[PDB]
């Protein structure tokens, strides 16, 4: 009886496994946008996605991971609220059943269709299991989906999604360019919180782009084809894999932006 999704293991019972799931600096969170106040001196982010090496892309039964070759400098998150270098290791969805419901974050309440997250690790503590045991080991970089125009730099992570439609599998994923992701604006709001699922650590700096990017009806339709379950088992789509908004306690949401 692990932790996932549903009536029975979801998202209101993680605390029983997991007690920081009610923890003072858990994730998501509703961005209040009138409330976030611009920080003169938060400096622009720096993302530098250049030399980025996908490796593979793995359903894990909860999320598909387009995981990196982070053994080198190479695609790195810094500046913003960072102190220091973070490393690209993977990147993942969160979405809906329906397009009315899939982000994590929500901004005055607003629901997305989806959220992407690409996690980056501090490389001041050496590899990525010790820096999600420190406050500061995680950078996770979020973006919105909205459905509407198709995300062309997206494609690819579509097409292979027929190859892992059950839990465990994986297939090779390399030449993957994350850039084609992102939104033309940098424009942030940051936050500190957690992993947004099991083991919720809470180490990890938030850094939420306010632009989101357009994906198509059909690109998102995609998504919730794949299986939460194992070959041979019964089929559970793959919908609804996002954590609701958690209290924002003791915290500041710091806005990079006028
Ligand atoms: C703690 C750990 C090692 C043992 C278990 C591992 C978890 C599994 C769940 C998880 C979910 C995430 O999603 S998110 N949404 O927070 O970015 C991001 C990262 C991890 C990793 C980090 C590393
Ligand atoms: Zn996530």
């Amino acid at each position: 009886h692990h932790w996932g999704y549903g009536k029975h293991n979801g998202p209101e019972h993680w605390h029983k496994d997991f007690p920081i799931a009610k923890g003072e600096r858990q994730s998501p969170v509703d961005i209040d946008t009138h409330t976030a106040k611009y920080d003169p001196s938060l400096k622009p982010l720096s993302v530098s996605y250049d030399q980025a090496t996908s490796l593979r892309i793995l359903n894990n039964g909860h999320a598909f991971n387009v995981e990196f070759d982070d053994s080198q400098d190479k695609a790195v998150l810094k500046g913003g609220p960072l102190d220091g270098t973070y490393r690209l290791i993977q990147f993942h969805f969160h979405w809906g059943s329906l397009d009315g419901q899939g982000s994590e974050h929500t901004v005055d309440k607003k629901k997305y269709a989806a959220e992407l997250h690409l996690v980056h690790w501090n490389t001041k503590y050496g590899d990525f299991g010790k820096a999600v045991q420190q406050p500061d080991g995680l950078a996770v970089l979020g973006i919105f989906l909205k459905v509407g125009s198709a995300k062309p730099g997206l494609q690819k992570v579509v097409d292979v999604l027929d190859s892992i439609k059950t839990k465990g599998k994986s297939a090779d994923f390399t030449n993957f360019d994350p850039r084609g992701l992102l939104p033309e604006s940098l424009d942030y709001w940051t936050y500190p919180g957690s992993l947004t699922t099991p083991p919720l650590l809470e180490c990890v700096t938030w850094i939420v782009l306010k632009e989101p990017i357009s994906v198509s009806s059909e690109q998102v339709l995609k998504f919730r084809k794949l299986n939460f379950n194992g070959e041979g088992e019964p089929e559970e789509l793959m919908v609804d894999n996002w954590r609701p908004a958690q209290p924002l306690k003791n915290r500041q949401i710091k806005a990079s932006f006028k």
